[PDB]
């Protein structure tokens, strides 16, 4: 399946508003994420193992998200999804760290401070809306 | 109530990640909002009338939001609220348009395209967390 538009948009964001509805309580948090073209249906993020958040996340709820463009990126591009499966990943932060360092400003100091306490989660997509923004195209993708 | 910190933070954002919970299902979308000193417990936003979002809003969802700073804003300020009440407004978009034009780049062209179809909603606050950013004050306002 042709993920070129997804690739166009994901290049200019490194964070999502990640929302939950466990026990019918709305919550939204902004977290950084990383993404790899070989596994295009998956976004990865990490949380501190003592955080109240990681506590909702470990119930493996279905979640919604929307990306936020990097500072300096005009045009309003974004990705948006609901019914996203959420679970702990087999990837570790050691696996993901190069991509974090490449894409998330000042992440080295975060890793150095709290890295050993981070747990990796993955977000598995079914349907995804993709909008390249001003001058660009829009589509939906559905992953198997 | 001293709303000075609120006034300060609210100047550097024009949008929220608006999160809903209905039937244990999550959704989130980023929408523009406007805010007035005279009615400090309320954020206003608008949605075309035929949007499926309205079907969600009609189910009295639980609502949470966080603001997103304007491009170029120093220090990651934000407002954050949970258990927010949504209701239809008696305000129209024509009442709100001045503030939209002041604060939302290029909104005139959105208005010119689809303005007559917009419906105004009010987000009514109980507690609001206000974080002025790095080196800045944090507080919770209770309305």
């Amino acid at each position: 399946m042709d993920i070129s538009l997804l690739k166009q948009v994901v290049q200019s964001t490194n964070k999502i508003a990640l929302s939950t509805a466990v026990n019918n309580e709305a919550d939204v948090k902004i977290v950084n994420f990383v993404w790899y073209e070989a596994q295009p249906d998956t976004l990865y993020f990490s949380s501190v193992k003592t955080s109240p958040a990681l506590k909702v996340y470990d119930q493996n709820p279905d979640i919604a998200f929307i990306t936020i463009p990097n500072d300096g990126t005009a045009g309003n591009p974004y990705l948006r999804a609901q019914h996203v499966k959420l679970q702990r990943s087999t990837k570790t932060m050691t696996d993901l760290l190069p991509q974090y360092l490449e894409t998330v400003p000042n992440y080295q100091q975060v890793w150095d401070a709290i890295g050993s306490t981070l747990v990796v989660f993955e977000l598995k997509l079914t349907d995804l809306f993709v909008d390249a923004g001003v001058g660009g195209e829009k589509q939906t993708l559905t992953f198997n």
